[PDB]
C-alpha cells in the first residue's frame, strides 16, 4: 500500500507548500478506503496506510487533524480530546469500527493517543482533504478553495483538497492587495 | 436545622460517588428553602451550603446558584466564574423575597459575586431543591441520578448528571470491547 | 488641525474619567473626517482624532477597533491580537480613503500587525461616532450615551457611548448593595 502511504505524504506536504498551516489551526480528513482500493467494503490496511502518510506532516506543524466516520455515525470526528477541548467541540458517545464508522475514522481512534469522537468541528477547519467523494465540506469555514494538487488520487480515489480563505469583501472601489492600497494613497 | 445539612452532605456525598466531576467542570444548585421547611430562610439556605459547597470547591468545581424566577432565574456566580464561561453579568441584588434566600445566601458567601443572565446551558450536572427546575441550565443529555437521599427537609431532591449524546445507526457500538470484538471480524 | 487633536484628547479624558475602561475592554471609534472638516476625507484630521484618542486607551491595555465606512460593509481595522482575543473572522480587503475612509485608512497604516475584520460581534464594550456614521451594531448590550463636554470634533458631532448590565427583576427587586442589606434586615432578626 506503499502508493496509498506514498501519494498520502506527498499531498499533505504539497499542500501545505501551498497553504502553510500555522500552529493550532485544525485539518480535517474525509475518505473512502472502498474507493481507494476501487472496484476490485472497507480496508484497515489502506487507512493506516492513508494515515501513516499523511498525519506526520501536519502533526509537526502542530496543525489539529480531524478525521470524519461515515453517515451511520452522521459523521461524528474522531479528534484528540486536546482539539475538542481547543476549539470547544461537543463530545458524542459511539466507538467506531469499519462496518459502523468507516475504516479510515476506526483507524484513526485507534492511532491517536487520547481520542474521542465530536460531533462536528462546527465548521472550523482551515483546509482538509477528500478521498473518494465522501464530502468534507460542512467541516470548514468560509471561504473554501479548492487546491490542484499534482498527485490527483490516493490509490484509486479522486483526491480533492482544499484551502481556506477570507471573504473578499467591499464594493467596486475597494482593492486586495497592500500594493494597490499604496497606489491609491500616492494618488491621494 | 443541622439534619439539612447532614442530609445535603450525603447527597453531595453520593452525587460525586456517582460522577466524579473534574476541576473546571460547573454546577449549578436550584432549589427553595420555602420547601425546604411560603417563607424563605437563611438558616436553611447556610445549612444546604455548608453541605454542598465544600465537596465541589475542594473538587474545583465552579458553583451557580439559580435565583428565582422574580429575578428571571439569574444566577449567582464568582466573578471568576463568569469569565471562565463567557457569562453575561445582569444588574440585580438578590434579596430573599426577590431573589430568594438561597441565591442570596450564595451571593453574601461568594468572594466576588456577580448576577448572570444564565449559564448558556453550559453546567454538567446540579440539584434541584423542592421542584423548583434546573433543566434549561444543564448541556445535554441530563440524566437524573437516584440517591438515597430523596429529600432535605421537607424538599424532594432531584439531582442529574450529563452526558454527551449517544450517536449511530442500527450497526454502531459503544464500548471498546464491542469495538474490539468487531475489528476481530 | 491641532484643535481637532485637542477636543479628541479632552473627549478621551473625560470618556476614561466617566467610564474608566479595564485592561482587555474593547473600544470601537467609528467617524467621517470630511464631517470633522465641515465632500472628501482627510488623512491629516485622522491622524489628529487618532493621536488625541487612543495614546489613552492603549495605556490602559484597552483593545481599539476603527469602522471602516459603508463601501467596505463597515468591516472594522484591529490588531491581529485582538481579532484573535474576542474570535473576530478576518475579512479580506485594504481600505483607502475613497473606499473605507480616513480614519480607518489611517488606523490601518498605523496599527502593527493589523487585519480586517467583519464586525466586533457587538462585543464592544464602548466608543465613539464622530459625525453621525453610527457605532450602535458594535455595542454590547446596553449602550449608555455619554454626555462629554467636548460636543463635537471640528465641525463633526461626537456620541460617545459606553456599556453597562442589563437591569432586570420585577417589582420587588433592588440594584444597590445597600438597597440589599437594608432588605436583609427587615428579614433577619
Ligand atoms: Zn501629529
Ligand atoms: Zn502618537
Amino acid at each position: 500500500m506503499e502508493g496509498i502511504r506514498r501519494a498520502a505524504q506527498r499531498a499533505a506536504e504539497e499542500f501545505l507548500q501551498a497553504f502553510p498551516m500555522a500552529p493550532g489551526s485544525l485539518f480535517v480528513l474525509g475518505g473512502s478506503t472502498s474507493e481507494v482500493l476501487g472496484e476490485r467494503r472497507p480496508s484497515l490496511e489502506a487507512a493506516h496506510a492513508v494515515l501513516e502518510g499523511l498525519l506526520p506532516p501536519l502533526l509537526e506543524r502542530g496543525v489539529h487533524v480531524a478525521v470524519q466516520a461515515c453517515e451511520h455515525l452522521n459523521r461524528a470526528l474522531v479528534v484528540e480530546r486536546e482539539t475538542a477541548r481547543a476549539f470547544g467541540k461537543e463530545e458524542v458517545a459511539v466507538f467506531p469500527h469499519p462496518k459502523a464508522g468507516g475504516a479510515k475514522a476506526t483507524a484513526a481512534f485507534l492511532r491517536f493517543r487520547d481520542p474521542v469522537m465530536v460531533e462536528s468541528l462546527k465548521a472550523q477547519a482551515h483546509g482538509g482533504m477528500d478521498i473518494g467523494g465522501v464530502l468534507i465540506g460542512m467541516h470548514l469555514r468560509p471561504v473554501a478553495v479548492p487546491l490542484r494538487l499534482s498527485v490527483r488520487k490516493i490509490g484509486e480515489a479522486v483526491l480533492l483538497a482544499a484551502k481556506t480563505r477570507p471573504k473578499l469583501v467591499g464594493g467596486a472601489r475597494a482593492v486586495y492587495t497592500r500594493e494597490e492600497m499604496l497606489k491609491k494613497l500616492e494618488e491621494f
